[PDB]
């Protein structure tokens, strides 16, 4: 409903702005283009090294008056390294900190993989691989929970997390409030239709990230399969007089899943919020779904080692 709803009531606006890889010189200016332009929902998060300068941006248009408090929803990630239950609140202080906001309306465990506590984000030892702590993401969860009591956060989510990680979280006794959001990588080479599927049956709604495949991504090796670039959906984008971008932001909306681009370009920015004036027809969504090679761009292959890592499970 240009929206979806989350259990609390909460009104979560469909489809929002990523900030991952948005430079901070570059990042203040796209947040103020896009929420111009009518998004209101920011993805953020600590490790993105960006908060303060959306922080930046929010803040204007705020005390600018182009919109209000109640109309935005900024969601953040509690990191890797701060999953100890005694340093969740902390990370949590220094993002609204820096976002210059008094409460977020998501915050969401990024991971499920905790980290050795430091500056470092990802900890590594003489092997390269990431360094574990000594936490399971439901102490983690219970610290969570504190910040909904405390006012802080409006809801609690998780992010790429396994069926079975949510079921341990949805099994914990004394569980004070549930998972609203699992934040997955959904695209047409990976489409998620069964972990999709858990989360709703579990009333949990569904972000997908990464819905044009990352291009961007660090690691993107040349001979990597390029969405934006796959002759087929700009076939099909092509029968709409649409972009192969606008197309793969459709797919996830048409599937019920809130979709968040990132792009700190102006132009590409308006691009991707035109978006709500087509559908796609039916035939044309069950093309895209065939897709799904099960590819996945990240993997947080770094730490395929740690006990919770989440993606060594069908889903
Ligand atoms: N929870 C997690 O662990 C996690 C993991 C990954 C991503 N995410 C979230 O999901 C957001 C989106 O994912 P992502 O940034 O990884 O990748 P993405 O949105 O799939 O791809 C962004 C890339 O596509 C380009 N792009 C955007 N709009 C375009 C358009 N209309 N036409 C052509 N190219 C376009 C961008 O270029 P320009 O920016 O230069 O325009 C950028 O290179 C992230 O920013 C982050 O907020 C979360
Ligand atoms: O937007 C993102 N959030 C993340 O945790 C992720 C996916 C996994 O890999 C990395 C690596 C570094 C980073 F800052 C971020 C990321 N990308």
């Amino acid at each position: 409903a240009s929206h979806l709803v989350l259990y609390t009531g909460a009104k979560m606006p469909i489809l929002g702005l990523g900030t991952w890889k948005s430079p901070p010189g570059k990042v203040t200016e796209a947040v103020k283009v896009a929420i111009d332009l009518g998004y209101r929902h920011i993805d953020c998060a600590h490790v993105y090294q960006n908060e303060n300068e959306v922080g930046l941006g929010l803040q204007e248009k705020l005390q600018g008056q182009v919109v209000k408090r109640e109309d935005l929803f900024i969601v953040s990630k509690l990191w890797c390294t701060d999953h100890e239950k005694n340093l969740v609140k902390g990370a949590c202080q220094t993002t609204l900190r820096d976002l210059k906001l008094d409460y977020l309306d998501l915050y969401l465990i990024h991971w499920p993989t905790g980290f050795k506590p430091g500056k470092d984000p990802f900890p590594l030892d003489g092997d390269g691989n990431v360094v574990p702590d000594e936490s399971d993401f439901v102490e983690t969860w219970e610290a969570m929970e504190e910040l909904v009591d405390e006012g802080l956060v409006k809801a609690i989510g998780v992010s790429n997390f396994n069926h079975l990680q949510v079921e341990k979280i949805l099994n914990k006794p004394g569980l004070k409030y549930k998972p609203a959001v699992n934040q997955i990588e959904v695209h047409p080479y990976l489409t998620q239709e069964k972990l999709i599927e858990y989360c709703k049956s579990k009333g949990i709604v569904v972000t997908a990230y990464s819905p044009l495949g990352s291009p961007d991504r660090p690691w993107a090796k040349p001979e990597d399969p390029s969405l934006l670039e796959d002759p087929r959906i700009k076939a099909i984008a092509a029968k709409y007089n649409k972009t192969t971008a606008q197309v793969l932001i459709r797919f996830p909306m048409q599937r019920n899943l809130i979709v968040i681009p990132k792009s700190v370009t102006p132009e590409r920015i308006a691009e991707n919020f035109q978006v709500f004036d087509f559908e796609l027809s039916p035939e044309d969504m069950n093309t895209l779904l065939s897709y799904n090679r099960n590819w996945r761009v990240c993997a947080l292959m770094s730490c395929a080692s740690h006990k919770d890592y989440p993606f060594h499970e069908e889903y």
